[PDB]
């Protein structure tokens, strides 16, 4: 049977399956393309998805959601115990590990996070089993691109405990991008932000593609941003206004402000295709129907500070990944909010006008991605930077991965103490901060410098790299023109693709602690005599 593509969300999930050249979205028992990612225990019987959230308001401490704010992490952790706050469920510590606790057919019971997640995963395998007619066993998986090795093997956990042979666990950007065929374009690199506003986060990422491999540049959003901050903004709004109108405060009732809270949902919908949305409740409260109406223009104004902070995180997302908003090649739309048009008009302006990649629908195109690399799974440029150590075994880079061949890049070194009779030229392949986690190629010596002190000596390095592949790296002392070179090899199957996503995948994993390193640095250009790496 085929695989399947599941986004497995904060809020809901989704699952899709490529089948006859075409991804379909697959619909649920109750004709629904996302499911809640709820589960509610009862006396009775324990409840997924939809028929879990509808009871909620009747057993809100036996109903979990937000399993995956919890998942892989620790008890103690601070999100952890800021987020457990706000949930009317229990979460207790087990030996260091948060489990949810609830009342189960008249017994106390607790669950890990991935135990929770596990059962959404069943619910998801259902749905795609129901539409199939066959057993799925085999799935890809998304995670927010921020997940650390903890929450990624938490996550395929639950997989196996739902049945499911996890593939491979991908990033939500990514399969946001491989949904709209950015991976397919075989060029130059380029720069794609990814703009994801749903399901209760707000996440914007920076990839570059080029030759079939994605890298995450940069990652900044907010955790607790969406659509119900949204609505809530209108339920303000409206408590006043019956408040000013009929002097008195519905706030009291709890049915009534969730009558109301319901209807602004519905309106904030009506308001992303049309300029005005009508509010008409029968009884609100004290028998008073409240018949009303609001304009997107006053939407926009009670959620001005709302809207306009989504920017923040695109400029500060901008800055990590050392771009200009002018080097962004291509602007993805994830996510149930990014239907807002103030948000699209925002974003557009931003970027001088240019026209966004949303034709997907934004709630299912996470699914959507991953279920095209699951069908994948199934059935010229540099990989990797190049460049030399300098003192205390820094990487310091040459040719940047991406970069077209042929090439020829050239940069200007000095000797790193006082009469350094030669320097040593070590090329290394990899993208860490440290020449111990990149690759060795190659080393060769430049002797004869005449003594002077340190700094002064001028050594010119040179790395080409012709059409076949080959790369030539050559020293040359600027005083006399004495020279020394090596020549590297590049034969086919000396990197596999895999290889390389490795390496890009562990500067993804230490993009904190080598970019601190990047900063630490004083001194680029200096060469050493000696292998740092071989220092005791
Ligand atoms: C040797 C090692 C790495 C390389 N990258 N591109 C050409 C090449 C040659
Ligand atoms: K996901
Ligand atoms: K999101």
């Amino acid at each position: 049977g085929p695989a399947v593509g599941i986004d497995l969300g904060t809020t809901y999930s989704c699952v899709g399956v490529f089948q006859h050249g075409k991804v379909e979205i697959i619909a649920n028992d109750q004709g629904n393309r996302t499911t809640p990612s709820y589960v509610a225990f009862t006396d009775t019987e324990r409840l997924i998805g939809d028929a879990a959230k509808n009871q909620v308001a009747m057993n809100p401490t036996n109903t979990v959601f937000d399993a995956k704010r919890l998942i892989g992490r620790r008890f103690d952790d601070a999100v952890v115990q800021s987020d457990m706050k706000h949930w009317p469920f229990m979460v207790v510590n087990d030996a260091g590990r948060p489990k949810v606790q609830v009342e189960y057919k008249g017994e106390t019971k607790s669950f890990y996070p991935e135990e929770v997640s596990s059962m959404v995963l069943t619910k998801m395998k259902e749905i795609a089993e129901a539409y199939l007619g066959k057993t799925v066993t085999n799935a890809v998986v998304t995670v927010p691109a921020y997940f650390n090795d903890s929450q990624r093997q938490a996550t395929k956990d639950a997989g196996t405990i739902a049945g499911l042979n996890v593939l491979r666990i991908i990033n939500e950007p990514t399969a946001a991008a491989i949904a709209y065929g950015l991976d397919k374009k075989v060029g130059a690199e380029r720069n794609v932000l990814i703009f994801d506003l749903g399901g209760g986060t707000f996440d914007v990422s920076i990839l570059t593609i080029a030759a079939g491999i994605f890298e995450v540049k940069s990652t900044a959003g907010d955790t607790h941003l969406g659509g119900e901050d949204f609505d809530n903004r209108m339920v303000n709004h409206f408590i006043a206004e019956f408040k000013r109108k009929h002097k008195k405060d519905i706030s009291e009732n709890k049915r009534a402000v969730r009558r109301l809270r319901t209807a602004c949902e519905r309106a904030k919908r009506t308001l992303s295709s049309s300029t005005q949305a009508s509010i008409e409740i029968d009884s609100l409260y004290e028998g008073i129907d409240f018949y009303t109406s609001i304009t997107r223009a006053r939407f926009e104004e009670l959620n001005a500070d709302l809207f306009r902070g989504t920017l923040d995180p695109v400029e500060k997302a901008l800055r990590d990944a050392k771009l200009d908003k002018s080097q962004i090649h291509d602007i993805v739309l994830v996510g149930g909010s990014t239907r807002i048009p103030k948000i699209q008009k925002l974003l557009q302006d931003f970027f001088n006008g240019k026209e966004l990649n949303k034709s997907i629908n934004p709630d299912e195109a996470v699914a959507y991605g991953a279920a095209v690399q699951a069908a994948i799974l199934s059935g010229d440029v540099t990989p990797l930077s190049l460049g030399i150590e300098t003192a205390g075994g820094v990487m310091t880079v040459l040719i940047k991965r991406n970069t077209t061949i042929p090439t020829k890049q050239t940069q200007t070194f000095t000797t790193y103490s006082d009469n350094q009779p030669g320097v040593l030229i070590q090329v290394y392949e990899g993208e860490r901060a440290m020449t111990k986690d990149n690759n060795l190629l190659g080393k060769f010596e430049l002797t004869g410098i005449p003594p002077a002190p340190r700094g002064v000596p001028q050594i010119e390095v040179t790395f080409d790299i012709d059409a076949n592949g080959i790369l030539n790296v050559s020293a040359v002392d600027k005083s006399t023109g004495k020279e020394n070179k090596i020549t590297i090899t590049n034969d086919k199957g000396r990197l596999s693709k895999e290889d390389i996503e490795r390496m890009v995948q562990e500067a993804e994993k230490y993009k904190a602690e080598d970019e601190k390193q990047r900063d630490k640095v004083s001194s680029k250009n200096s060469l050493e005599s000696y292998a740092f790496n071989m220092k005791a």
